[PDB]
């Protein structure tokens, strides 16, 4: 018998960064959220922490231009606002993760699966907040 062969390429796009994907390490103090969830939009970003008694609450999202991209491996792109001028890197990792790099540090990101086919739209919480979830 035979294993029958085959790959293809998909015409259809397929962005690895796209989607929504889980920050969910070990929480910290009050302004310590329990786990984080960061969600890839168009040209924005938009980062969710769920905050033990208030549950995902979405953050003011940030815009991002690409200063270089590729079709699948890295990815160079500039936040716009008031932390416009520092710029992130991004790459493919193991299993079917992403490589989020800021500040020199090396954070990898899970996917979480979800808008599989559905609409889901983002949630408008203004939240007046200077937490920092940090190492």
């Amino acid at each position: 018998m035979i294993m029958v062969s085959g790959c293809q390429q998909q015409k259809e796009e397929t962005p690895f960064y796209y989607g929504t994907w889980d920050e969910g390490r070990a929480p910290g103090p009050t302004d310590g959220v329990k786990s984080a969830t960061v969600t890839f939009t168009e040209d924005e970003v938009v980062e969710t922490e769920v905050m033990e008694g208030r549950g995902e609450v979405q953050l003011p999202f940030m815009a991002y231009k690409v200063i270089s991209q590729s079709t699948d491996g890295s990815i160079e792109i500039q936040y716009l606002g008031p932390y416009y001028p520092l710029k992130s890197t991004l790459k493919r990792g193991e299993n079917g993760t992403l490589i989020w790099e800021q500040n020199g540090q090396r954070k990898t990101m899970t996917r979480i699966e979800s808008k599989t086919g559905r609409e889901e739209k983002d949630e408008k919480s203004k939240s007046l907040e200077h937490h920092h979830h940090h190492h």
